[PDB]
């Protein structure tokens, strides 16, 4: 059941991001854990209904690699959801800040500036896969797996989670297929793009693309192509090229995720195992 938090224990510092349905803030939460504490707060703008359902949903989803939900404040307005603060923001931004295109050098005291090591890129992937293993186990279908929708905390702990506003912060990553719903086409398999079928196999395909993002420091997939060009590529069975950073045994894991027949795609469980393995013993 849902944990509740007193508005007086929540003190906003400043806005972090914004969508058409909410703002996210950085803030301090008193008396949350045995104290004074940094957290992320989603402030919401019929509505109070979906909010309640969603609040219950993400109290059921507890796992070492799912962003931690602390509770809600429904006492008055606006409706607040409280999450653990992940100091490095979304995984996409974290990756780009350690890429070769990065203008300014990345700061912080918990990770070195510049390119990550193979071991580190691998553990990043393994941590996301771990969270996807969990979800699959609950027959939960994510539908929008991308590095933009993972978060990175203290010490490079990586967790799946977002604040429901990626379509606004990262609109370039969504396209109205057929002029209908905004979909993250570059992360989608043909059956999802063509027929809007979203499954566990759909998610493993997306994980394949996440691996690619990870080994390209967050480049957008098919970044040289327009949305219609990307749809054509994916539809015809063109696969993203192996990244320069990427060793063959890792690229083989990607291609496993990109089997055209959904049932031919390796399970998330296997992908996780082969990723942990490699992280422990990174090839050359």
């Amino acid at each position: 059941c849902v944990h509740h938090i007193k508005r007086r224990d929540i003190v906003l510092k400043w806005e972090l991001g914004e969508g058409a349905f909410g703002k996210v803030f950085l803030a301090e939460c008193h008396n949350l854990l045995p104290d004074k504490m940094l957290v992320a707060v989603k402030a919401l703008k019929s509505a109070r209904q979906d909010f309640q359902r969603e609040a219950e949903l993400l109290t059921m989803l507890q796992h070492q690699h799912i962003v931690r939900f602390f509770g809600v404040c429904t006492e008055g307005r606006p409706l607040l959801m409280v999450f653990e603060y992940m100091r490095h923001g979304d995984l996409n931004r974290f990756l780009r800040s350690h890429g070769p295109d990065a203008k300014l050098l990345a700061g912080g005291e918990d990770v070195a500036p510049g390119p990550l090591g193979l071991g580190q890129l691998l553990a990043v992937a393994s941590q996301v896969a771990a969270g996807m293993v969990y979800l699959a186990g609950l027959h939960f279908v994510h539908r929008d797996l991308a590095t933009r929708n993972c978060l990175v905390g203290q010490g490079l702990v990586v967790k799946i989670g977002d604040f429901g506003m990626s379509r606004d912060i990262y609109s370039t990553d969504y396209y109205r297929v057929g002029g209908r719903t905004m979909l993250p086409i570059r992360w989608m398999p043909p059956e999802s793009i063509l027929y809007r079928k979203f499954t566990t196999e759909s998610d493993v395909w997306s994980f394949g693309v996440v691996l690619w993002e990870i080994f390209t420091y967050g480049k957008q997939p098919w970044y040289q192509l327009s949305n219609t060009e990307a749809i054509d590529c994916i539809t015809q069975g063109r696969e993203l090229e192996r990244p320069r950073a990427c060793p063959p045994e890792v690229y083989a894991i990607m291609r496993g995720c990109w089997q055209r027949e959904p049932q031919q795609r390796h399970s998330i469980k296997d992908v996780h195992a082969r990723l942990q393995a490699l992280a422990q013993a990174p090839p050359v």
